Parts: C-alpha cells; structure tokens; sequence
C-alpha cells in the first residue's frame, strides 16, 4: 500500500528532475524492495545516460549494488544468458566508476576493500571468455582494475615514509605499466554505438592517465622500467602485489589478482605523440571537470610539449566559436574557445607555481608532478572552478531560470581579466606566457582563418603588456591587484634584462600576424577573379 503511493511521488517527480541524483535512487530502492528487480536494472542502465549521476560515488554504488543483486535472481539466471552477459558488462563498469570515485573522496582502508572487491568481479567472469562486449570490456576493465591499483598503492605512500614510498611507488609502476600494456579494445565487438564511444572513451583514459604516471615516474631515473620489469614481472611481484595491496590473510586462490598470469610485459615507454591522442579522446571521461583538465595540463609542464588545449576545447565544444569579434565587451554571451584556451593556460600556470611554493615548504617530500588524477587535491581555487562549471552549463546549454542569474554573473566576472581589459588581475609574466602560447599554437595551424584567431589574441595581449613593461623598465613599480583571478608570484617578476628582449618578441609577432593577412588577402582576391 505505501510503496505504490510513494512509487507515484518519485516517478511524478522525476517527470521534470530526471538528473536529480537522490530521487533516482530512491526509485532503485524502490524496484529492488517491490520484487521488481529486473525493471530497477533497466533504470540503472537508462539513467547512467545523463553523466550528472556517473560522477556521483552514491550512484554508482547504487548500480553495483542492484547489478549484484540482479546476478544472483532466477528472473536473470533463467530468462537470458545474453542479458546475462549483459548485466555483468555493466557490473564491471560500474565498479571502474565507482573505483575511480573512490579513490578521490574516501580512505585508504575503503578504496582498498573496494578493489578487493572489485577483484572478486573479475575472478568470477574470468571463466566465461566467449569473444562479445563481455569479452572485450572484461579486458579493458582489466586496465582500469590494474590502473586504480597503481593509484592506490601511491595513495598509501602518501602517509609514509620516504623508504615506503620506494617500495609502494615502483609497485605502483608495475600496475600502470601493465595497464598501458592492454591492447585497445576491439570497438568491433560491442553492440551498442554509445557503448563503442564509451569503450573506446575509457580506453584512451586509462592510457593517458597510465601513460603520464609511467612517464611521472621513470623521468628522474635511467632505465626505471626495466628494473621494474625484471625484478616485480616475476612470480615474487605477485605474491608482493597481492599482499601489499589486500589483506594478505584473505584466500589468494579466490582472487583474481594472484590467478592472474603476468606473462610477456613490452616494458616500452609510452611516446608523446600517442599520449597525446590518448588525452584528447580522455578529455570527456571525467565529464570535462576543471580538476581533469588541469591534471593533464600539468603533466606537459614537465614534458617537451605543449598540451593541446586547443584541441581539447575544440573537442570539448563543437560549436563554440574560435574567435569573437566584440573583445572589449565582457558579454557572457560572446564567450569563444580562445576565452576558454587562455583561461586554462592561466590555471596550470598558477597552478604549478602553488605546487611548488607549497612543496617548497615540504621539501619535495613527494614530488607536486608525480601524484595520480584521483589522488591529488584539488588543483584549483575554488574561484576558478566556480567560473569553469559555470561556463560549461552555460556552453552546453543547460541552465535554469532560476541559475541564469548567478550564473551569467559568474562569468561576466572574469572575462575582463581573460581578455586583458579594465582592472585584469593578470601578472606581466602571465600575460607574456599567454601571448607565448597563443603565438606558438596559432603559427602550427593549417587555416589562415585559424592562424590569424590565435595569433590575433597573442598580438592583443602582447600590446597589453608593452605599456606594463615600459613600467619595469623604467623600475617603477605595477600596481599588484587586490584578489586577482590568477596570484601574482614573486617567482616569475620580470626584470630590466629581459624588458628589451620581449620588446622584440612582441614586434615580431605583430609582422607575423601581418604576414598572415598578407596570405588572406593574397587568398581573397585570388578567390574573386
């Protein structure tokens, strides 16, 4: 009698709030005490569409959870084995999600019941084989199983001493090596086209996130993955896994993790030009989140590259503009990729400078660069983010009469000091590093169109910083500002030496940005005979 009443609430309510996270929920619960188990799976499945519940940690323990129940029920027994096969290819997922989630917002003790947990899944299925999407995604949640393993193991490290942190970092190397070593999935094999993008997302995920870990590792030593290799590839790694990662006292036999064969490591490096693949096709496994972003951005900071945030943004959003014509507005509305691209420079650069002013003080206890996505803290001023998922609901879209408000105003805020206008916040240094960037990434280009976009921006903010280095040369001092967007670092001043060296730099981009409409103009009258 009350579960019917309550059932109508839920469900008339989810008619207009279909994302929200807690009322799907309460209608899992409710399938799953009304005998309906099969109808509360097929809600899991058709809710974790919108990716507002993906990122929830109390989602997808709720999909776990039911997708166990499920498994365990006559009505999925008995009806279907391909439905089956189905339900504990989602199962799988859910637990990656969940592991990733994890990580991130809890403890040491229960991320690791969870992997053990995790590892319980894949024990089981492991007998099945078969070659369909069961198949296929068992190998590559295989990757992310190994991958959060590496994750973990840093993650405990953290709170120990340096010695620890050698024995639990090059046992971290070996999952992520690992991790990297697992083929691409075959795309071909799965049934649904969302699920091939998926499959494929976390794909590139785990191997950006790997990759860059791998790198973040072996940087300062010679030949690191080949001591890996040799000494941890053997049968005494597994056993030094297994009882380092779980409680040793649990059976091993039962576990996937010991039964495992670790046979025929490549022990290769990853290479810059597939990681940067990998990042770009990763940039939506994480929905996006400036937390991600921010992550891959100071990965390149050590790396001999520039991260390819013009492709990420492009990627990102499709139908933003590159460039917009009303750069003295500070519009909302006009808002362009080369906002967005400029912005983000602007917190990897503040970003990595914090790092370093914080690991300064802790002696490089554990090195800013070298902590994995999930583990780190959060990267960025909570101003900063504010503005980011502001912006991103904005772009995408999918605001509220009751949001457009606050967030109008919360961008609006900032896109003075984006585009270097009235009372911008910006450092000298920061503005230089834009311009730098922006002059770089644009002159790469292929389209005239493109590469004047890019370098316009540079040639604009390159005549916003000749007036302020005029300023430092004559030794008089800038006025700092109060509660800039990006802090101002002691670090990075601009001194007298190197006034008249930027001076040219910012001379000869104006020629370069001339040459480029040179080349138009050259095209256009081309184009009109």
């Amino acid at each position: 009698d009350g579960w019917n009443k309550l059932f109508d609430l839920i469900q008339s309510e989810l008619y207009v709030r279909p994302d929200d996270v807690h009322v799907n929920i309460r209608l899992v619960e409710v399938y799953r005490s009304t005998k309906r188990l099969k109808d509360a799976v097929a809600h899991c499945h058709e809710a974790e569409r919108n990716i507002a519940l993906r990122s929830s940690l109390e989602w997808n323990s709720c999909v776990v959870q039911t997708l166990k129940e499920y498994l365990e029920s006559l009505q999925c027994l008995e009806s279907d084995k391909s439905d089956w096969r189905a339900t504990n290819t989602d199962l799988l997922l859910a637990y990656a999600n969940l592991m990733l989630l994890t990580l991130s917002t809890r403890d040491v003790q229960e991320s690791r019941e969870l992997l053990q947990s995790f590892d319980s899944a894949l024990q089981s299925v492991k007998s099945l084989g078969g070659n369909d999407e069961l198949s296929a995604t068992f190998l590559e949640m295989k990757g992310h199983f190994y991958m959060h393993a590496g994750s973990l193991l840093l993650k405990m490290g953290q709170h120990s001493s340096n010695v620890q942190w050698r024995a639990l970092s090059e046992l971290a190397a070996l999952c992520y090596l690992i991790a990297f070593q697992v083929p691409r999935p075959k795309i071909k094999l799965i049934k649904g086209e969302a699920g091939q993008n998926l499959l494929e997302m976390m794909a590139c995920d785990r191997l950006s996130q790997s990759g860059h870990m791998l790198l973040n590792l072996s940087r300062g030593k010679q030949d690191f993955l080949k001591e890996i290799v040799e000494t941890f590839a053997n049968k005494s790694g597994q056993s030094a896994l297994y009882d380092a990662l779980f409680s040793s006292q649990s059976p091993k036999d039962t576990s996937f993790l010991g039964s495992d064969d670790i046979g025929n490591i490549d022990v290769r490096e990853p290479e810059l030009e597939d990681l940067t693949r990998y990042d770009v096709g990763a940039i939506r496994a994480h929905n996006g989140s400036l937390q991600h972003l921010t992550w891959l951005g100071l990965q390149w900071n050590s790396l001999p590259a520039l991260p390819g945030i013009r492709k990420w943004l492009k990627q990102l959003f499709h139908h933003l503009p590159h460039e917009t014509s009303r750069l003295e507005t500070n519009a909302p509305e006009s808002i362009c990729i080369l906002d967005l691209e400029v912005f983000l420079l602007g917190v990897v650069y503040t970003s990595h400078l914090q790092l370093k002013e914080k690991c300064n003080s802790h002696h490089s206890s554990y090195q800013p660069l070298c902590l994995p996505l999930p583990v780190c803290k959060q990267l960025c001023t909570e101003r900063q983010k504010s503005w980011w998922d502001a912006v991103c609901t904005l772009i995408h879209r999918k605001a509220v009469p009751g949001n457009v408000a606050k967030l109008r105003l919360l961008v609006q805020h900032e896109i003075n000091t984006l585009r270097a206008q009235e009372k911008h916040g910006l450092q000298p240094a920061l503005l230089v590093h834009w311009a730098e960037c922006l002059q770089k990434t644009g002159s790469g280009l292929n389209s005239f169109y493109d590469q004047r976009e890019y370098i316009g921006r540079s040639v604009h903010y390159w005549k916003k910083v000749l007036p302020l280095l005029k300023i430092i040369k004559k030794k008089n001092s800038i006025p700092e500002p109060i509660d800039p967007l990006f802090k101002h670092f002691h670090s990075v001043d601009i001194q007298a030496s190197e006034i008249v060296e930027y001076e040219e730099d910012a001379h000869i981009t104006f020629a370069i940005l001339d040459a480029v409409n040179g080349n138009i103009e050259d095209a256009v009258t081309a184009f009109e005979s």
